[PDB]
């Protein structure tokens, strides 16, 4: 828009392009998402307007909502780096456990807050986890999937990330819960520890099978009702579960137990963000500052 001067493109997703920009008035630097026939549905406007009211230190604040020329622009507070880039930069030495623990603890506080308001992210990935020089980490794009809806692709010709998708979504459940975000965060937690994606599928079935090969093929014993799910197939191969000690070495037992509860198949057995915050793993949590090269 006229009140904003674009500085550089910092993102490309399903909702559209993201640019770092400067507010001609306030002089502030912000992240600007122009959002991707009709002209923006009323339901989307009210939903986003409500999300704008959510304030939490671990959630990227939605500063302004601009509906102009039948177009939609979202103005978010700006952070200089995302977790994806930070991990790539730390791929050689790895992120120190205390920092991993701090980030996980903060992310859970963010989810706990959002979940308490019945708001979910649904498409969590390292790319939408933003960090700053002070040691904070924030979740970006919470509530947008529901506000707008899940499209088929993007305009930059890209697709969402199946790597962090919960099994109930993959199996066709259409009324999934906040538990899907916990699953995604568990996948991200494992990635920070090992420096490699946990379940990097190349298709929906490969995603599901990679999960099955590691956690074992689910059945009625561990997940009641699983065989009645929309996309469940009796013909799925039956794989045995692996020990977490081989999945996320050298994470200690506290971390492994917490990870195990975040990766439970049954959404109703999967730990909530609120309960996770009380896990023994966080007994000695602190807030270290990262070595951030901007």
């Amino acid at each position: 828009m006229e009140n904003f001067q674009k500085v550089e493109k910092i993102g490309e997703g399903t909702y559209g392009v993201v640019y770092k920009a400067r507010n001609k008035l306030t002089g502030e630097v912000v992240a600007l998402k122009k959002i991707r026939t009709e002209g923006v549905p009323s339901t989307a406007i009210r939903e986003i307007s409500l999300l704008k009211e959510l304030n939490h230190p671990n959630i990227v604040k939605l500063l302004d909502v601009i509906h102009t020329e039948n177009k939609l622009y979202l103005v978010f507070e700006f952070l200089h780096q995302d977790l994806k880039k930070f991990m790539d930069a730390s791929a050689l030495t790895g992120i120190p456990l205390p920092l991993i623990k701090s980030y996980l603890f903060q992310l859970l506080q963010g989810l706990a807050f959002c979940h308490s308001h019945r708001v979910l992210h649904r498409d969590l990935k390292p790319q939408n986890l933003l960090i700053n020089t002070e040691g904070a980490i924030k979740l970006a794009d919470f509530g947008l999937a529901r506000a707008f809806g899940v499209p088929v692709r993007t305009y930059t010709h890209e697709v969402v990330t199946l790597w962090y998708r919960a099994p109930e979504i993959l199996l066709g459940c259409k009324y999934y819960s906040t538990a899907v975000d916990i699953w995604s965060l568990g996948c991200i937690f494992a990635e920070m520890v090992t420096r490699r994606a946990l379940f990097p599928g190349d298709s929906e079935i490969d995603q599901l099978f990679r999960i099955f090969r590691t956690l074992g093929t689910p059945d009625e014993v561990v997940w009641p009702g699983v065989t009645s799910m929309p996309d469940y197939k009796p013909s799925f191969p039956k794989w045995a579960r692996q020990d977490f000690s081989k999945v996320v070495p050298p994470l200690d037992e506290d971390g492994r137990s917490l990870l195990s509860q975040m990766l439970h198949y049954d959404p109703n057995k999967r730990i909530s963000a609120k309960a996770a915050l009380a896990h023994p793993f966080f007994q000695d949590v602190t807030k270290p500052v990262p070595h951030l090269r901007l």
